[PDB]
């Protein structure tokens, strides 16, 4: 298997602690078996009881309805990383017998800094976003800016193409969470979308002590790259392509 | 010469309601449980395939959504809801498809200054459900009652204080939906802060969706629920036999 070779470079060069690399050679069902793979990752990872605290997007939403049932009977309690609210769960299949869902009133992003703050001040989003970062693993995936126009985040709505173009201009090359980070890992400091977003921040997600990124794609090979160099994730689910272009770059 | 059918017929033609369903006292039997099944039962006779089903805050809206999900699903009912107060949203909105359309204002119920609640309703992922859920063809919410005291939905989820509720009945209100309390004859209370500070769609606009369904019971509601009727806020009622008969006596 290509794909054990690859968990191990992976697992050395970036020093993380878990990582699964599924065979992505060459069948056309990645956005579903990266979920079942990343689901597979967290059913080893949590104990009974304990808070799984999650992301925004396509690959988390599809990680978390292969995990439902491990949801329920051992009782785990989650938690939004981010505001926006409806793209999470609203149905997800359930759960329950003691099982928590905790979740960010409010948007992803706000329309300025000022109510951003304003929100991020409001008791029931304290509570929570203080919930969130006490988890003891998180699931999230990794945007690119190459990904352009089939980026989620720009699909949603939730930036523009204009501001897409900008935050490339100024070296991004991906995000979590809707904070964009540069080539060697760093949080872009120009960017006003950063104080508009109503979840965690960058440096307090690294508070939990496993942080699994989900992502798949050639082009997100950059992004991926980046988040394990800046430290949001210690631990990475992906495909063997992906694999590849990770390593080389 | 009187049983829940001539109740039916009493409440129906006393407030002029389109549909009342009341159902019987029994011995230890749940009313909460029975009273979510009476009215999803309503609700599916009323509700058409791929209509828009407005959704209120509490228990008896919530006991009554999840004994309604495998009809939402196969009749493709899409759901919006009334207020703020989100993850709450969940008993509920958990158990559900995803064949879905699920519409949530992603705000909570209550901002802690009317400020911040008219810059939340101004923002574009608000606005937009506040507008979808004024325009749906059924609604369905709960009353709450000023004389359930520390009992009351609205005390236990921690959205009011108590002597926030103590002011709010020296007012003159006596129950409330989605948070807006009124008086015995239908009319929301003047200078309540509580007003200004809620998220979601006002009672006034509340009245634009064609079929609104209360569901509520307990002779401690009674008061309350005799005057959303009066209000017209709700056109239509499921209730137990006792509270009908109290309600009569209003
Ligand atoms: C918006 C956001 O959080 C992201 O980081 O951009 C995620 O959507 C990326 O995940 P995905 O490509 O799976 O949707
Ligand atoms: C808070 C609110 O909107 C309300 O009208 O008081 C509801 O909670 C009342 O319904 P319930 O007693 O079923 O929870």
């Amino acid at each position: 298997e290509g794909c054990l070779e690859y968990e191990t470079q992976l697992r050395r060069q970036f020093s993380l602690q878990h990582v699964r690399v599924i065979p992505g050679l060459a069948d056309a069902d990645v956005g579903g078996r990266l979920g079942i793979g990343a689901a597979h990752m967290l059913m080893s990872l949590l104990q009974p009881q304990q808070m799984l605290a999650i992301g925004f997007g396509e690959a988390t939403m599809n990680t978390l309805q292969r995990l439902s049932g491990f949801i329920s009977s051992q009782q785990i309690r989650l938690v939004t990383l981010s505001g926006g609210v409806g793209s999470y769960m609203t149905g997800i299949g359930q759960l329950n017998a003691a099982c928590s869902v905790n979740i960010i009133p409010a948007p992803l992003r706000a329309s300025s800094a000022d109510i951003a703050r304003t929100l991020k001040n409001e008791n029931c989003v304290k509570d929570v976003l203080l919930a969130a970062q006490a988890a003891d693993v998180a699931i999230v995936g990794i945007g690119a800016v190459s990904q352009q126009d089939d980026a989620t985040i720009i699909r949603s709505g939730y930036i523009s193409q204009g501001e897409q173009l900008m935050i490339g201009r100024k070296g991004a090359v991906g995000d979590i969470l809707g904070y964009f980070f540069d080539a060697k890992g760093d949080v872009v400091t120009n960017i006003k979308i950063h104080n508009e977003l109503i979840g965690l921040p960058l440096s307090a997600l690294k508070t939990i002590p496993v942080r699994v990124g989900v992502a798949g794609g050639e082009n997100k090979a950059e992004a991926i790259a980046a988040a394990m160099k800046g430290g949001y994730i210690n631990a990475l689910v992906t495909d063997q392509d992906t694999a590849a272009a990770i390593l080389r770059s």
